[PDB]
């Protein structure tokens, strides 16, 4: 890995095993959910519960209540993350009202299942992630200051691929390709063409590691289904 990743994983080593809330920063596809899964499985207690991922930017207002609090039957995300870790991706995309309901769950430590009269305690580790400048959203009143100061305790910054550099881009590409083709079959084929890795290293990935994994999956499947490195087929993919 590069220096950015080693520093980041060092932060993870320091801060994984404790109950404090974590806020992850980074562009789309840098690997924020992977980091949250790391934090989950390096927690000594919460590792035994479920990892519950939630994209707050794909929840329609009509279903927020059902999806988060459940029904008296449906189990919401809070109760699904009992003894585990809740990953709140795109937390900045929450509307203000849903921000307030979340902060009230976080402060009181309980949820009311829709259609119930007694609230039920809840215990989970909170990892939230955003790709936006949350403090500046708070200055504009698009994000609530109470929720922010409750979320933004352990802050981690996940580097982009352009920050990680060409050596890390090429190593990620190669391990993804090897995972798609099989290291043993890769051994029985020609070497990976140099123009391919050069092209990878000199390309900008807006989608960061998601986009790069997609490219390596297309490459690996082409190789797997044709039995070699077709330069026309591969060239089409760049
Ligand atoms: N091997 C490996 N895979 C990685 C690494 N970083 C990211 N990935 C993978 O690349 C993809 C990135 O997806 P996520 O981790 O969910 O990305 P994200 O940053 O949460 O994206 P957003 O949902 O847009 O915030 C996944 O398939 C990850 O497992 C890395 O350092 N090593
Ligand atoms: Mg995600």
């Amino acid at each position: 890995h590069s220096e950015s990743m080693q520093a980041l994983l060092h932060e993870v080593d320091t801060f994984a095993d404790c109950d404090t809330n974590v806020l992850l920063h980074g562009e789309t596809g840098v690997g924020k959910e992977r980091i949250a899964q790391l934090l989950h499985e390096k927690h000594s207690r919460y590792r035994h519960g479920e990892f519950v991922p939630v994209n707050c930017g794909a929840i329609p207002d009509g279903l927020f209540e059902s999806l988060f609090f459940g029904h008296a039957a449906h189990k919401g995300y809070f109760e699904q993350a009992a003894g585990g870790t809740l990953f709140l991706d795109e937390v900045g995309d929450l509307p203000l009202y849903q921000q307030v309901k979340l902060l009230r769950v976080l402060e009181d430590g309980a949820v009311l299942r829709v259609g119930a009269t007694a609230p039920v305690k809840v215990d989970f580790r909170l990892v939230a992630a955003s790709n936006k400048k949350l403090p500046q959203l708070v200055k504009e009143g698009l994000f609530r200051a109470d929720l922010y100061y409750r979320l933004a305790v352990i802050e981690l910054s996940i580097p982009s691929l352009e920050e990680r550099g060409a050596v890390d881009k090429i190593a990620l590409f190669k391990s993804f390709v090897a995972q798609v083709v099989g290291e043993e079959r890769l051994a029985e084929l020609s070497d990976l063409p140099y123009w391919l890795t050069d092209s990878v290293a000199d390309s900008y990935f807006p989608g960061n590691v998601r986009e790069l994994r997609n490219l390596a999956e297309r490459v690996g499947v082409t190789v797997r289904q044709t039995g070699g490195w077709d330069a026309a087929r591969l060239q089409r993919l760049i």
